[PDB]
């Protein structure tokens, strides 16, 4: 017995595929090994996404894995809900419940607002980018209306990097004359690097400037640049380099080669690859459970076409979904347990503060409890 | 001749289809005819939208008319840009550049900001509905940062229709706490109607307050239940009922046998229906210019499917776009001229106020010239 | 042993006839049965009233139930007092003392004056209607002269359904001129509803005002519109929904259907229909008491003619009157007991306020004890 | 040329019947005669009024003359407007439009308010009775709210005679609370006489106190009982004993004995009798106009009864209305012209002021022209 799945990846994501492959070989059960059919593409292009989805569907697949973007999420969820097909993804959670989706990335509004309240903040600048949804923006606006914060929201994605050098100085002079020292960067890792580059270029990271990063990849980017800048820099992390699971994994990982396993001859891993590992873990766990419950959801014939009207659902997929969301596992990202919808719950996020010696875990946040300090 | 096209109407757009039929019968002639294949659907279901698009593309149409929403726009844009088939629509404009799309609804951010500057506001509230987009919210936030305002933003989209009575009351109570007299509603017609009902109920339409309907359909809502409260009320209009063309159209529209043409026996008309009328007009003019240019625009049953891998378009489509964006004509919305990206230009927006003796066009706004008073 | 009676109802009073039947079946048989002959008619047309009265007196009835108006009351009073035929009615009591008339409606003047003294008013407005008499107006004017008040009286009855909005708006504007915030409506359900709609339209139900509905139908009106405006709204009630008999009756009453029992599938009930039910109870009790006293009230022959000269009144009629003015029971309206003139006594009027949570009683008013607080 | 009519008179009306006979004489056209069937009754008893009406309608009458009060007017209006039967009366007009009713008495609100203004009044009192309608009271309160008056209204018709000494005493003492020196008396003849008697008893008839008689007969009561005292006293006069016609009539009125013509040997005549005279005159004139228009209105004791179901009128009746509301003569009351409703149009009232010498005509009030000076 062997289950066939479909994988969707962007054009330029080597480390995530490396993690997927190493997880496949590690967790490979001689009882049943998985056969993934891979499709690389431009995740933003919804046409290519739909073409790939239809191709995987015509191949008779029970579950799909891959990333989605802001311009490719609604079609994904709609297809999954209409065909009752399972889509696993470490990408940003959806702006609301969406059945038949497995979110391996935890929310961030909670821990972020907790950190804010903890540092006793009342005024700051939220520099955001429309890449992972705008739920955090709406969340902070609501919490500002609640606690009466004088927050200033500013988008940066529409600004061309070419012309985004003079407007930068303009807005920074505005912040200086307004004394907007506190900032929150809800942007992508690459954009975060670009912005810290511009900052080091202007040197506006003097004492008082308390920078916060609204992402889980704190140690992923470059922080040795602002290490000794005397600037309050904070962030979150989801993978703990302290536990033994992560330690043995990173051993076996950095002990690899960048020839057949790109982006794997180092230590600093990206939370995306860790969530891919955990997703392979949960997938094999759910398939083992389905095989042990005496349930054979194996389709006799091909699932057929996607655009074929009317919709052609099937209950074995509903059982698959109920199986994925009936799981409780450990991985590089900590504890893993989903609710009835598909989100991830019972998790912990390690808060980190940048210092001269380097980053230090200054506490942890969870859902049952608020932010904790150690 | 006889040229066929498609229509992607929602389930609940009757006035729009009525105006579509009206334009079809009026602008029609013997030079050729327009054959629309219509589809009434759930416009948020990206799966259904994709099915309808692929269908109308298999039939070999030359263009498409219809609608979309935040949960269906990227699919349409990518499909049209990959297949080079055009797509006309009165729905909200795309937050960016997108080819093979003709957007009939002009932008609103500019006129809104000009009006706010005219009234010289510094601290106010903004009630938005996530279900329609947030570009305007982001624009106003940027302008506030650049102008030191106090914008209290609030989402009213997640509010179901089962208990949306105490929610608004608590909301406006909280606003009264913050001493919020000035408000801006960026919502559809039904939502603004409900909000106004609750305002009246809590008696918040009296002198001292202000309201601004961030929509081109000012006189389309039941603006009479508040015309006598005593509160400032401003808004925007795109159809000028004091023009010759609008009156000559109403002469035939108010006598249309509503049973036959739903939502027709009246003198009011939603701006979506007017933009649909203008859309029929512009596509007719474009195909007429094209047929009168000595170009072979013959297309046979050689399209087939939409998921063709590789996906090859037909190069004649690019011509239609070049001809659909080279139209400079007048209609219910006023002047109509498009740019290279499909957005509208050289347009006018009548800034209206509400007085006890009815609304009155206090001024006009444009993109080349800022707000103008009279 | 079926006892014949008559009934006079307007054209539009169906809830009242429904309650009449409910009562006829509740007290159906103690030692006998009843038999009503109904007549619907324009009650303000004294000609039809006279025709009905004469037709019923010809059928040899022992009593009569029905309504009247300001312009159909002297006819009833005279005919009854000359022919010795009782007349039970919930309509407005007479502007004086008249025999052979049982007025089931209590007087509202005393409680209204006590309430006005309680709120300590000195200058206010009184909106009256030429519908049920001006006795209240005369009483309040006299008490004003005796207490140095400033009453602004306005008639709102002699206006058609063609300029209502203009009339009410101009009226309340004239009020605003005098800075009048305290108002008293002596109108009925329809008029108060219209006035409330209009005052909401102009926004005068907000904090800083005070209204008093001078009718026992406080809850019977639609107050849900102004429950949240923030303005005082006082009123009177005669049926305590929080009682035992009222609760059992409303349980038995809301279960019925609007097909056989119009206006009998709700939780509320107008004081007119409640008084109708109580009147059925009164008539039953009186005739049963007569049967207990062993009185053969049978006619020796036919009643005769309604206009016979010399008009001869059958003596037994007098005794009937006594049995109607001697009974004391407990019903919806409360302690039902009459005096030697037909009026009501030992009654209780529950004063009510409209708080945001809903109409919550504050006290009660009696004839021996003035307004009580609670 | 022999017409039978009906007359309704109170039990105690002498001057009115005397004038009726004198008029039937002075207009006994040799062409045709008017045979009256007279009925003396208690006009405050709707039963007797209706019985008499039916008796006269049975004997085949074409027109009916008589009086009524606030307790018998709606009966008359309904019976007439239903059976299409004319009813002439000098009694108080009807508040509204009631067809088939000739109202020879002019209204009084106009001249009354015009006088109030001509004397520059701002605050005063108004003692009325409930026996002739509250129209004047309502008009006064309306024009007060419109002209910012401080008016103290009182009802003095609900009190007996023995309890007047104390009641009137306390009433006047309270009236002096606001130091009232200007009062209006909209009462009957006996009422005003008792009022002025109690006044002189209390001694408040001295200068400073201004009284007004709100009626047309400011010559009949004790014009001299309170004359001496220099106290401002005013009044109205519909008749003018100086005119030639009135003098030629009074010359015979006085000479005429009292036995066969009770209440006749005098020089002053209660306005009711003058209007009775004018009524006979106009009825003769109308029947003459009809007999001249070559019209047959043959009617007799065949029309049937009053309570017939369904009450059917007869066409030839309506014409008589057009024959009474479309005539014009010059009698005691002056120019007589009616409208489509039945009331007068172009009457000329005279004003009178009392001095130690006697009454003196001040000016005259009309409908088109307001008060006038001589
Ligand atoms: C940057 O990081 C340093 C790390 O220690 C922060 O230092 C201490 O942090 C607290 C809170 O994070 C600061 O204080 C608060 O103190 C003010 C009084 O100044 C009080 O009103 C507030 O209620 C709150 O308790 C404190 O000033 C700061 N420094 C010291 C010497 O304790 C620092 O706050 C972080 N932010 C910046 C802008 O440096
Ligand atoms: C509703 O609209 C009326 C329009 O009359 C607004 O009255 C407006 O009143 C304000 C008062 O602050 C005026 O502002 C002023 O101009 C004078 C003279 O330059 C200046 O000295 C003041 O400091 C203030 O800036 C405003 O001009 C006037 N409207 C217009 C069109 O001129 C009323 O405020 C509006 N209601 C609300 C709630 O906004
Ligand atoms: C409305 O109701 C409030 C609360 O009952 C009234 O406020 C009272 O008004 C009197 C004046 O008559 C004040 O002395 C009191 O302090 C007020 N509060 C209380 C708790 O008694 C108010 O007057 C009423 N009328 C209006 C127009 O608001
Ligand atoms: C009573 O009548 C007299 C004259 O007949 C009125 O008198 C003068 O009238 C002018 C007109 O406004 C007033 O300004 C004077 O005050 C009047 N003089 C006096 C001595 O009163 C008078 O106004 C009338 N009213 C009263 C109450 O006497
Ligand atoms: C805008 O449109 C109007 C109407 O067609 C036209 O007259 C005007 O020239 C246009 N503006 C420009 C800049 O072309």
């Amino acid at each position: 017995n062997s289950i066939q799945i479909g994988g969707l990846f962007p054009r330029g994501a080597d480390q995530e595929y490396s993690a997927f492959r190493v997880g496949m070989v590690q967790f490979s059960t001689s009882e049943f090994r998985l056969t993934p059919h891979i499709d690389n593409l431009e995740v933003a292009n919804s046409f290519a996404v739909t073409n790939a989805f239809c191709s995987q569907f015509s191949r008779g697949v029970y579950a799909i894995f891959g990333f989605y973007d802001k311009k490719s999420v609604n079609t994904i969820t709609s297809f999954c809900g209409t065909l009752h097909v399972s889509f696993i993804t470490p990408s940003f959670p959806t702006d609301g419940t969406h059945p038949f989706v497995i979110q391996m990335r935890p929310d961030l509004k909670g821990a972020l607002l907790s950190l804010i309240e903890y540092y006793q903040w009342d005024k700051f600048a939220y520099l955001y980018d429309s890449d992972r949804g705008l739920s955090t923006l709406q969340a902070v606006l609501d919490s500002a209306a609640e606690k009466k914060w004088q927050v200033t929201a500013i988008n940066v994605g529409n600004i061309n990097n070419d012309k985004k050098d003079e407007t930068y100085r303009s807005l920074f002079q505005d912040l200086e004359l307004k004394k907007e020292r506190r900032v929150i960067l809800d942007c992508e890792r690459d954009k975060v690097n670009d912005i810290v580059d511009q900052v080091i270029t202007i040197g506006k990271h003097v004492k008082g400037y308390h920078y916060i990063i609204a992402n889980l990849g704190f140690t992923d980017g470059d922080l040795l640049k602002i290490q000794f800048g005397g600037a309050n820099v904070s962030g979150f992390q989801i993978v703990d380099y302290d536990d033994s699971l992560v330690s043995k994994f990173i051993e076996r990982w950095s002990t690899l080669e960048e020839k057949e396993y790109p982006g794997a001859h180092t230590a600093t891993i990206k939370y995306t690859s860790a969530l891919t590992y955990d997703a392979v873990q949960v997938m094999t766990e759910a398939f083992r459970n389905l095989r042990k419950q005496r349930i054979e959801i194996s389709r006799r014939g091909n699932a057929g076409d996607c655009l074929a009207n009317p919709a052609v659902p099937w209950g074995q997929g509903v059982e698959i979904e109920r199986a994925l969301k009936q799981v409780q596992v450990e991985g590089l990202s900590g504890n893993i347990k989903f609710d009835q919808n598909g989100k991830r719950i019972n998790y912990t996020i390690n808060i980190m503060e940048l210092k001269t010696n380097g980053p230090r875990k200054i506490g942890y946040w969870s859902e049952v409890d608020k932010m904790v300090v150690t």
